[PDB]
């Protein structure tokens, strides 16, 4: 049996040889518990000769990472060989890979097919010497193998299939794919990317330094109007924006009924259902070639073909009454909140026949929808609790549509001096102003809070407003590198400059503190982080206002009455921060930004990072990574058990046996139960306060998800009631169950 090396050369497959590279990884292990043997014995048994070192070393770092039920240090162990490998693949130097990518021709198509953009490259030539030994190749040895391996699948620029890039060669990519001639910036970024205090969103970690960069991927629409023409020219949009990678969230409310007159071909509409089929099949054949485009369609719960509408995504069906490929949510004035429970009658309407009611919210919404009331042109009235379980049918069967709060997202935007926000996007954070000539963007950035808390259990505040402060800076030239898809993207982003600054580890710094979830401590952190990203991020703000003067629509906006998103919630802040001192800052200079903050799903960038999803708790304390199949533990848990002696195999064992708890292992000390508390033995309520406390710092909105273990509906019904009347933006996001 050979292995072949990464010199291409030849090597007979020696149980010596590879137990001695693993046996030097095993400084400060446990030997008595840990043998290097053991994993040769495994790899060797399952091995075919044209293996190569590489996959040789992927087999080993798994293998040892499956006896980590024989010991912890195994794990490890696993990592450690991993980042060996890391190590090896990461050509040395970073100008030196930037010009493989340009020079690319591809094999079957001979075609020059330039992996970086000509201008980055030129930069980055121009600039070598600094550029190159700026780089700390010992940063790629930071993570963990699940973040190795999601950076290593999508993120690592390849040459025919063989990845050329380290993980750092990215980083300064990006770095200067944002900054360009800017070198002291560009340096600045690579340093807090490689270092792990913050990230760019992925579209800007794919795309960043190529050429036509889609920096920004997730935008929202409003149909245009009530016509063949319309509809169809926003079809073309979504097409458009899709083939970009975009995910969307498209409005449809001022589209007819079924049943509704049509006066020019004297026929009636065939209503929503039909219409949203063309979407759907637009995303499925739209997805960027061979792998589906990502639509999330925003309905107003008084529109007549509600009830057709809310069993879209059912799974159990009739195929052309489905669009099982898109995602549902809806846009929820106050009015039918307050019909539910006060159990009166709802009236579902057709926009032709009951125009404007999307271009209005708040009182004048239901001064509006009051007035078609009682000139009898309604369709259809139901009890608006028949519609409110028809809501709640729906979210137990398929975890859908999402809860917004059109009132509360219209009272309480910076952008509302823009008109009317009828829509948020695909994840539910984002809420920006649509209209015919606007499509809004995303452009997405997340703190990782787990960093700013010091060995001595403090949470460093003004380390955090310093990095949201080049977040910003980042974001802001984003805006203007960004390829835009369609024309009316790049508009509305370059008149209103939104960004949107979310967040990741938020359970993880809550454990690093020590702080339960629940706890008044965690609590009070929790205002406390939020407040210091706004006031970091306003201050940014305010600096390249200074610099370059207001966006376009900053005139008549709230902010430039002196009005905060606090504000706008009634809340007072805590003595943290100086906020009249940051206000006369503002009413001097502008802002650059109408809006700042939107806490979104990190899914991939987390993983990345090694952090917990967003502002979520663990969900469990263990849970499986596919990669075949891997086992982990929360690392925080496991560490504490470790540390007191208390963690064997068994015990992994009961955890797995009890659903991923620990509250009934007798063994561990109370106060581990309720640092490791699980999402579904943390109080939803609970999540909801601390998210509408976070929620009056946050401009934009917060991708919630909400967790209950056995639904019926009166935990659903009072779950939402609570979201809603505690001022949320986002009542819920997607409904986990179980």
């Amino acid at each position: 049996m050979h292995v072949i090396k990464r010199d291409g050369r030849q090597e007979r497959v020696m149980f010596d040889k590879i137990t001695s590279r693993i046996q030097k990884l095993c400084y400060g292990l446990n030997m008595d518990f840990v043998d290097p043997a053991q994993i040769t014995m495994k790899v060797i048994q399952g091995l075919y000769s044209g293996v190569t070192t590489v996959e040789l070393d992927t087999l080993a770092a798994e293998t040892a990472a499956t006896l980590t039920t024989k010991h912890p240090d195994y794990a490890i162990l696993a990592a450690r060989i991993a980042v060996s490998n890391l190590h090896k693949e990461t050509k040395k130097v970073f100008s030196d890979v930037m010009e493989d990518l340009y020079n690319y021709i591809n094999p079957h198509n001979g075609k020059h097919s330039p992996m970086v953009a000509k201008s980055t490259l030129d930069i980055v030539l121009a600039n070598k010497d600094r550029l190159n030994s700026a780089i700390i190749y010992d940063r790629d040895f930071s993570y963990n193998y699940f973040g190795f391996k999601t950076l290593e699948r999508s993120y690592l620029l390849k040459i025919n299939g063989k990845v050329a890039e380290r993980p750092q060669h990215m980083l300064m990519r990006v770095s200067v794919g944002i900054h360009k001639e800017d070198i002291d910036a560009a340096i600045e970024t690579y340093n807090l990317l490689s270092e792990r205090w913050f990230t760019h969103a992925s579209p800007t970690l794919f795309n960043a330094g190529t050429n036509r960069p889609q920096l920004s991927s997730c935008f929202l629409l409003s149909m245009k109007d009530d016509s063949i023409e319309g509809i169809y020219d926003t079809l073309k949009q979504c097409a458009l924006i899709s083939k970009s990678a975009g995910g969307i969230g498209v409005a449809v409310s001022c589209i007819r009924a079924t049943g509704s007159y049509i006066a020019g071909t004297n026929g009636n509409s065939n209503g929503l259902v039909p219409m949203l089929r063309v979407y759907n099949n637009t995303a499925r054949y739209v997805d960027q070639g061979g792998n589906p485009g990502a639509f999330a369609i925003y309905l107003e719960p008084w529109h007549l073909d509600i009830f057709e509408f809310l069993d879209l995504k059912k799974n159990t069906g009739k195929e052309e009454q489905r669009a099982r490929d898109l995602f549902f949510a809806l846009w929820i004035p106050d009015l039918f909140m307050k019909r539910v429970e006060t159990n009166q009658d709802w009236s579902l309407m057709c926009p032709n026949e009951c125009p404007g009611l999307d271009e209005v919210w708040g009182e004048e919404f239901e001064k509006l929808y009051a007035s078609y009331e009682k000139q009898g042109r309604v369709r259809k009235v139901v009890k608006a609790q028949q519609l409110w379980y028809a809501i709640i049918e729906s979210q137990t069967e398929t975890g859908t549509p999402y809860m917004l709060y059109k009132d509360s997202c219209n009272r309480k935007s910076n952008q509302q001096n823009l008109g009317t926000i009828k829509c948020s996007n695909l994840c539910t954070e984002i809420v920006e102003y649509t209209s015919k000539d606007e499509v809004a963007v995303c452009n997405l950035a997340s703190l990782a809070l787990n960093m700013y808390v010091t060995s001595e259990h403090t949470y460093d505040f003004k380390k955090l407003a310093e990095v949201t402060k080049v977040v910003v800076r980042n974001l802001n030239k984003i805006i203007d590198i960004n390829y835009y898809p369609v024309p009316e993207a790049c508009l509305s982003n370059k008149r209103h400059r939104p960004i949107g600054i979310g967040v990741q580890g938020l359970a993880d710094a809550f454990i690093l503190m020590r702080y339960p979830f629940e706890s008044a401590e965690a609590q009070l952190l929790n205002k406390q982080i939020f407040e210091t990203i706004y006031y970091g991020a306003l201050e940014a703000s305010c600096d390249l206002a200074k610099e370059q003067g207001p966006y376009e629509t900053y005139e008549g906006s709230p902010v430039s009455k002196g009005i905060l998103q606090y504000d706008m919630w009634n809340v007072t802040p805590t003595d943290l921060w100086d906020w009249k001192v940051l206000k006369e800052k503002i009413a001097k200079y502008g802002i650059r930004n109408s809006l700042l903050i939107a806490p979104m799903p990190t899914a991939s960038t987390a993983q990345i990072l090694g952090n917990n999803e967003s502002i979520e708790p663990y969900t469990s304390n263990i849970y499986t990574r596919r990669v075949g199949e891997f086992q982990i533990v929360n690392p925080h848990l496991l560490k504490d058990l470790t540390e007191r002696g208390l963690w064997h195999e068994e015990m992994k064992n009961q955890i797995i046996a009890c659903n991923g708890s620990i509250q009934s292992i007798p063994e561990i000390p109370d106060d581990l139960k309720q640092l490791y508390k699980t999402v579904w033995e943390i109080s939803q309520k609970t999540v909801l306060k601390m998210a509408a406390e976070r929620g009056a710092f946050i401009d934009q909105s917060q991708s919630l998800n909400i967790h209950i273990a056995e639904p019926n509906y009166g935990k659903l019904t009072s779950m939402h009631f609570y979201g809603w009347k505690q001022g949320l933006k986002t009542g819920m996001y997607y409904l986990r169950t179980r």
